[PDB]
């Protein structure tokens, strides 16, 4: 479990923060938030929770994502999770976490598969988190079961469209590997509100339910469908899997195995995996936050510019001075002078 | 393959299905979860009522381990008026392997 490559940029949060805490003004580090998009059981839940790097999502077949959660990490000294609707309580084991998700989304849904479009409210606290928003959206679809309505897919498209169309968002595209590219949902959306490709990433799932004697080695190689940011294999647990409280250990490992022993995927066995998706994503936070340091330097740059003609005085004060007095006075009195003339004779 | 490549193929459905005198088979996968399925959304839009939609149900070897599609085959996920018929065809390695029929 856990996220590492949080700590080489924490630092770098936490130092410029103090640079400007100092002079009673925040740092701008607007750091873009993580919406993973997806259709109805593509594996975005599963992706996501191995992002944060905690076993707290539900995920399994069906509708089990019937609201949208929006996680916010929050950078703290110590670790624990509290929910806006359950407020004065504090969850100290993340089990109880996914129960109360379950718990909360039924309330209000029922249990005939039911959706709402009112957010969950989840914020963690951690030590080794940065101040990130994470947003886990209902999967797409096409037509209704259970009590949805038949608008059931514009509902859904509208939940999704108020996260993916926010600039400074990392769009997340989930799509299975046992289905045909050219008819995933998640491409479709991120092409209409990211054209070139600047934020979106693709994730290729199920790779271990390859029909024999087919691959998707003409995907991993942005050859099929070309992608500005290529396409991450990453082989998540099955449904047994989650039924069988698989470690996360134990899966990490059969997707090595996985990766470096598929005779068509080993050439491209070290840019795929769970962590290689996790490096990608931060190194694109870092490269966000380094591509800001020049606005930063000018605003304070030109503060200084600003006070510095009236400091440089200031720094040399000293009360006992004849020269400053009677330099002010010699200034007062031109000053009312030219005032005074101008009111009367119209000069100036 | 154009932008309108999606409304490009649907104009051609809506030519044979959109008549009477006609029947449909709404063929759909068993590895995806069935209210995705691009075949019953145009059925039900065409069809209402079922009166000539039959289901099918291709790949039930594919099924990831711990699933099934008896929520389908029992025609209980989402009731359709003549139910769902399930199949099991030959892979891409028997269509290669000339496997006989
Ligand atoms: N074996 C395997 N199972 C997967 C993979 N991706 C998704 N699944 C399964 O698909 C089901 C749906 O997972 P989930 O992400 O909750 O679908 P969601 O509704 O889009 O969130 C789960 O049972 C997963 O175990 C994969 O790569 N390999
Ligand atoms: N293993 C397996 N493969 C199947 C099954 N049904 C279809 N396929 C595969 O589906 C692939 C494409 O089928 P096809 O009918 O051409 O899809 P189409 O484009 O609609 O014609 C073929 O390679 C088949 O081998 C099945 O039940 N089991
Ligand atoms: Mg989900």
């Amino acid at each position: 479990m856990g996220n590492r490559g949080m700590e080489d940029l924490i630092p770098l949060v936490n130092r410029l923060q103090d640079a400007f805490s100092a002079i009673g003004q925040n740092a701008d580090l607007d750091l873009p938030q993580i919406a993973v998009v997806g259709g109805q059981s593509a594996g975005a839940s599963s992706v996501l929770e191995n992002f944060v790097g905690r076993d707290f999502l539900p995920r399994g077949s069906g509708i089990v994502t019937r609201r949208p959660l929006v996680l916010q990490l929050v950078n703290a000294t110590t670790e624990y999770a509290e929910f806006l609707h359950c407020k004065g309580k504090k969850f100290t084991d993340f089990e109880e976490v996914r129960l109360e998700i379950e718990a909360e989304t039924d309330r209000v849904t029922g249990t005939n598969k039911g959706i709402s479009p009112v957010p969950i409210n989840l914020r963690v606290y951690s030590p080794h988190v940065l101040n990130l928003t994470l947003v886990d959206l209902p999967g797409m679809t096409k037509v209704p079961v259970g009590d949805q309505p038949p608008d059931i897919e514009f509902q859904i498209r509208d939940m999704l469209m108020q996260f993916v169309t926010k600039e400074n968002c990392l769009i997340l595209a989930v799509s299975p590997a046992n289905s045909d590219l050219a008819n995933s949902d998640a491409l479709k959306v991120a092409k209409e509100v990211d054209p070139q490709g600047q934020r979106t990433i693709g994730v290729i799932t199920k790779l271990d339910l390859m029909d024999e004697g087919t691959d998707a080695r003409d995907v991993l190689e942005n050859k099929l469908l070309p992608l500005r940011r290529g396409y991450i294999g990453v082989v998540n647990r099955s449904q047994k899997d989650i039924d069988g409280k698989k470690d996360i250990t134990a899966a990490l490992a059969a997707e090595r195995k996985f990766f470096l022993s598929h005779p068509s995927y080993r050439h491209l066995a070290d840019r795929m995996g769970t962590p290689y998706l996790q490096k990608v994503l931060n190194q694109q936070l870092t490269n966000h936050i380094r591509d800001t340091l020049p606005g930063l330097r000018n605003k304070l740059q030109s503060q200084l510019l600003s006070i510095e003609k009236e400091v440089e005085e200031y720094k040399n004060f000293r009360p006992d001075d004849p020269a400053r007095k009677t330099k002010a006075l010699l200034q007062m009195v031109q000053q009312f002078a030219v005032d005074f003339e101008k009111r009367i004779e119209g000069s100036g």
